[PDB]
């Protein structure tokens, strides 16, 4: 195939950034803090079940919301002994509590027969309940929406919501049930991947991973917006034996690409990089949370990795920040281990781009202990914070089912600083498990 140029109006991983990470990460600015395993407890109120990614209920700009007195995160919890078992939980604390012990449950969001009840052709094939977002509506209300997950057919992924009707007392939260609960997008083929493409390559053993989850929400004047993990569709640069090709996806010089090129072409990594095709995907809302509009990705990551999770991005201090979680093991570049993790971030001016890498590389944090180690932290998060110069990073502490006596649970938070186009991890700012705001 003839060497060609196609960005498709859209930002990109690069090859020649990604290649920077390795010296880079070396840098204490961009490494996740050593945790102290002796300080780290289970969810005392989730009893003896593994808690992983989590996210809080969100103002419109992702601001920590404050529901009649109360903090709320979601969270996928479920049995450490079954891996297919996931479904979303409702924890809760006393705005102004720190401990990881001030989280109360208050158990799972849906009831077994609410996907049927929902009278929705999609929802009643749903064997999972994959991660997402949550926004406090304007008229008090709270809105999640998540992913659902379909082990019957074949991993389909939707974009799904629901009202999450909830009782507030002086001492407790009580989820009453749910309303308005429906699927919203399950990729269009052009813009995004849908389940029978992967399905048209032979499923799971093609080496194929489609994706089409962890939906975040987020407004800009008004506008209603979820940004997603997701992979490209035909129209907007697909995975192939063409797209190593595309110089789009090296960046740096035609030098470079020619270079990169051939060594992928002779490498192991052929096959796994024509796959990846991972993206961050973009979708306007209309007013009653259905789609509006299939807009463009935001960034694209073709031949880097298929996988680029839980999307992030907010406002802060005049500037848009675009986050995503992803695994080294999962990539294919040089220098870039199995070990590694990584929290990648871009920045705009505007909330649908062009978004620029943070650090020259997109790099922002990375994580290498072994997955073994108690500290192992994954899936973190940034939550923005009404002011000041500081986010505080979220992740989930040990990896699911590997200890009988400790679960995955809420790692301790820290603080990341942001300015302009760069990040800086605050010394020594660890915080509780699972604390979402600075302010007490
Ligand atoms: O697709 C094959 C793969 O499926 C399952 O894992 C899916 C996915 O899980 C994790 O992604 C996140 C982030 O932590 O976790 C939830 C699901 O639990 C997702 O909404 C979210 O993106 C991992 O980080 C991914 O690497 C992984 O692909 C299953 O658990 C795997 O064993 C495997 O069968
Ligand atoms: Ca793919």
């Amino acid at each position: 195939q003839k060497p060609y140029k196609e960005t498709y109006g859209i930002s990109h991983i690069t090859r020649h950034d990604m290649l920077q990470i390795p010296e880079q990460q070396k840098n204490e600015k961009y490494q996740v803090p050593e945790f102290d395993s002796s300080t780290i407890k289970n969810i005392s109120s989730a009893k003896g079940l593994d808690v992983w990614d989590s996210w809080p209920l969100q103002n419109a700009d992702g601001t920590v919301a404050n529901y009649h007195g109360y903090h709320i995160v979601f969270a996928l919890a479920g049995d450490p002994k079954n891996a297919d078992d996931t479904s979303i939980y409702m924890f809760y604390q006393k705005v102004g509590e720190t401990s990881i012990d001030s989280w109360k449950n208050a158990g799972r969001v849906f009831k077994d027969s609410d996907k049927f009840d929902a009278n929705d052709s999609i929802l009643k094939d749903q064997t999972q309940e994959w991660s997402g977002s949550a926004t406090f509506t304007s008229d008090g209300k709270i809105r999640l929406f998540y992913t659902d997950f379909s082990g019957k057919h074949y991993g389909k992924q939707t974009l799904t919501t629901a009202q999450v009707n909830v009782s507030a007392s002086d001492s407790s939260l009580n989820i009453n049930g749910v309303e308005d609960y429906k699927s919203i997008f399950d990729g269009d083929g052009k813009t995004y991947q849908n389940v029978q493409q992967f399905i048209d390559e032979g499923n799971y053993s093609s080496g194929d991973n489609h994706t089409l989850r962890d939906p975040h929400y987020v407004e800009d004047k008004g506008h209603k917006y979820l940004v997603f993990e997701a992979n490209t569709g035909t129209e907007d640069g697909y995975q192939g034996e063409e797209s190593l090709f595309n110089k789009a996806y090296y960046g740096k010089s035609t030098s470079f690409f020619r270079q990169e090129s051939q060594k992928l072409l002779q490498s192991d990594k052929k096959r796994t990089a024509e796959l990846a095709n991972g993206a961050l995907g973009m979708i306007e809302l209309n007013d009653d949370y259905t789609l509006k509009k299939v807009m463009k990705p935001l960034i694209a990551s073709n031949t880097v990795t298929d996988e680029i999770a839980r999307a992030n991005v907010f406002k802060m201090n005049g500037k848009w920040y675009l986050f995503t979680d992803s695994r080294g093991s999962k990539m294919t570049i040089d220098g870039i281990t199995s070990n590694d993790i990584y929290m990648l971030g871009y920045v705009s001016n505007s909330l649908t781009g062009p978004y620029k890498p943070l650090n020259k590389t997109g790099l922002v944090l990375k994580m290498d202990l072994d997955p073994n180690d108690v500290t192992f932290t994954y899936s973190h998060f940034a939550v923005p914070q009404a002011k000041g110069n500081n986010v505080v990073i979220t992740s989930y502490m040990t990896n699911r089912g590997f200890y009988a006596d400790k679960q995955s649970t809420f790692a301790p938070s820290f603080l990341l600083n942001i300015k302009g186009k760069k990040t800086s991890v605050v010394k020594d700012s660890i915080l509780e498990q699972g604390q979402l705001t600075v302010n007490k």
